[PDB]
């Protein structure tokens, strides 16, 4: 379970960062050979990635990084609206902490400065995850893990990264600017039009 957890993390991080592309096959012998772990170690890591909703087993073809359908994307936006709007709308200026929201934005700004378009989508997910965490539930947090996973894959299937991300990064600052002014209600409306924009835009271009 610990050689496993660590093999699964290497693989998961490569899917997050787009090194394994949506649709790419994960080869058990190539992996086992390169990492020097056993087949079981690699098969258990695949199980973990399957539950994370990053990869899917094909019958006699092996394991492939997922490509989320239009329906998967609508399902993800319902989850994000529910949980991020709650986190924003329920935020308590007089007590809540915005530092991780702010760190995700500093990080996005940095990726953008270096033209790392992929890293900018990644940081956009950290920011929206930070807003879901404003709910202060570990449970909401563990559960949204596979939503953020799949939200990343959708961004890789897009391959429109440069043009897609910058106008959402600017709107992220505006959401964060309103929360930090203590205007959670305005923040929350800004975020709802955002999620709705983002969905309709991804669907408009989708496959």
């Amino acid at each position: 379970t610990s050689r496993t957890t660590r093999v699964a993390g290497i693989l998961r991080d490569a899917i997050i960062d787009g090194t394994f592309r949506p649709g790419a096959r994960l080869s058990e012998p190539d992996i086992c050979a390169a990492l020097d772990v056993s087949r079981n170690t690699v098969r258990e890591a695949f199980q973990i990635l399957i539950e994370d909703r990053l990869v899917a087993h094909e019958l006699n073809r092996g394991v492939f990084v997922r490509v989320p359908t239009a329906e998967d994307i609508t399902e993800l936006y319902i989850c994000r609206r529910v949980v991020e709007c709650a986190g924003v709308n329920g935020f308590d200026p007089a007590t809540g902490d915005l530092s991780r929201v702010a760190e995700a934005l500093d990080l996005a700004d940095e990726r953008y400065a270096v033209e790392d378009w992929t890293g900018v989508g990644t940081a956009d997910i950290h920011f929206h995850s930070a807003l879901a965490s404003l709910n202060n539930s570990n449970r909401i947090d563990e559960l949204m893990r596979s939503v953020w996973n799949e939200a990343r894959l959708v961004f890789h299937v897009m391959d429109d990264a440069h043009r897609f991300h910058g106008p959402y990064l600017t709107r992220n600052h505006e959401i964060y600017d309103a929360l930090a002014a203590g205007n959670t209600e305005a923040a929350g409306q800004l975020l709802k039009t955002y999620l709705e924009d983002a969905e309709a835009q991804i669907l408009g271009a989708y496959r």
